[PDB]
């Protein structure tokens, strides 16, 4: 909106440029945080690693993984990394939040009226794919990301898989 | 260490005095945040219901509450707030974080290094007695929060609530 300035631009160019060469390690997107958001190594992956859908599909899309079985459920701050196995329960809705309560212990609230966005991520970690929703915040940042599932043979779960995947690939 | 100037001290003390005056509602400590950080809104409540330990004691205070039976884990950030019910797992250490898994659905990962202090806060909330652990980093906020579960009547599980009494005696 505002004009912007030559130096400011240049600050602009410069902090891409570290985005891009920051993802060398190409297969931890927080980690690649050299210069900016994480909103913003996700818009420079590979096509088709990081699909995106409006933040007004939020319920739809909490709905249909609810039919995936047992996910993930990870939320990560500086101070910690919390993963929760479990199925994701029915929420209520009251001023902007999503209040979540059911058979399992992945339990709590969800600030809703955050989500600026939801992110399908389907990429190469360390060597191996990996799956996952990252519902984004008006920050660039995740606000909480749920993964796909891995059998006991280390694989990502098949039916799981293929159900994000369909999901996925009907917003790219 | 670094002088204080007028300003900076009369601003200190309007912002003690914004923490006092917020702390009306004399029963949730984040939401007190007119003023400054979380640890400061501790340090203000009634004589008892904020006992710190070191955080030296991490290891300790953990192995005790992994005999506590099920607790409750509460992470929380602007976006989520995320609620896990079960027993704490052992946790192994290697470079600032204490990763955590076991048979549990509480996993992950947690940065110990970043631990300035343990404090054990009882107090009223919104009409009840409410009981937990607070890890807090040294920013003066709470890591995560182990809260002491209530049984089928509501009430404080008496077990656990014995447990929690007695090791935060000792701090006191």
């Amino acid at each position: 909106a505002y004009p912007m300035s030559i130096a400011a631009q240049k600050n602009d160019d410069d902090r891409q440029a570290r985005a891009l060469a920051a993802l060398a390690e190409k297969p931890e997107a927080i980690a690649a945080k050299a210069e900016v958001a994480p909103a913003e190594i996700l818009a420079i992956l590979p096509q088709g690693a990081a699909v995106s859908a409006p933040a007004d599909r939020f319920d739809a899309i909490w709905n249909e993984m609810r039919g995936w079985g047992e996910i993930l459920m990870i939320v990560q701050t500086g101070d910690i990394v919390l993963e929760v196995p479990g199925h994701l329960p029915e929420g209520t809705e009251s001023h902007g939040w999503f209040n979540i309560h059911g058979d399992s212990p992945i339990g709590g609230h969800i600030k809703k009226d955050n989500c600026a966005a939801i992110t399908f991520v389907d990429r190469g970690f360390h060597g191996r794919r990996s799956c996952s929703v990252w519902f984004m915040n008006a920050a660039g940042g995740a606000m909480f990301k749920i993964f796909v599932r891995r059998d006991e043979n280390k694989e990502l779960l098949a039916g799981q898989l293929a159900k994000f995947e369909e999901l996925r690939d009907g917003f790219r």
